[PDB]
């Protein structure tokens, strides 16, 4: 599995989702997770992030292993999302800000 982790919290660029072949990201208000058994790890989406906030599940940053399980519960009881849409208003803003999972929304 791959595995959305920090910085995508407040910028949400979902530019993600459009080279995904299996459509296995899921929608929050401002984060977006990968199912791990939808995955099929082609890597994809990785260099596609202008977050830089994915990771190949077995290099997730030893400091960010608490989004691994995190994606994989997000993934049960957010909705599909399958198409880009415009990034969150201030992405820019918070885009390298660390510890954004004090800010995370249900
Ligand atoms: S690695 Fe491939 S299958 Fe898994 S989320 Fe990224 S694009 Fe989709
Ligand atoms: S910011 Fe989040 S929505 Fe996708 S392009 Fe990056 S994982």
């Amino acid at each position: 599995a791959f595995v959305v982790t920090d910085n995508c919290i407040k910028c949400k660029y979902t530019d993600c989702v459009e080279v995904c072949p299996v459509d296995c990201f899921y929608e929050g208000p401002n984060f977006l997770v990968i199912h791990p058994d939808e995955c099929i790890d082609c890597a994809l989406c990785e260099p596609e992030c202008p977050a830089q906030a994915i990771f190949s599940e077995d290099e997730v940053p030893e400091d960010m292993q608490e989004f691994i399980q995190l994606n994989a519960e997000l993934a049960e009881v957010w909705p599909n999302i399958t198409e880009k849409k415009d990034p969150l208003p201030d992405a820019e803003d918070w885009d390298g800000v660390k510890g954004k999972l004090q800010h995370l929304e249900r």
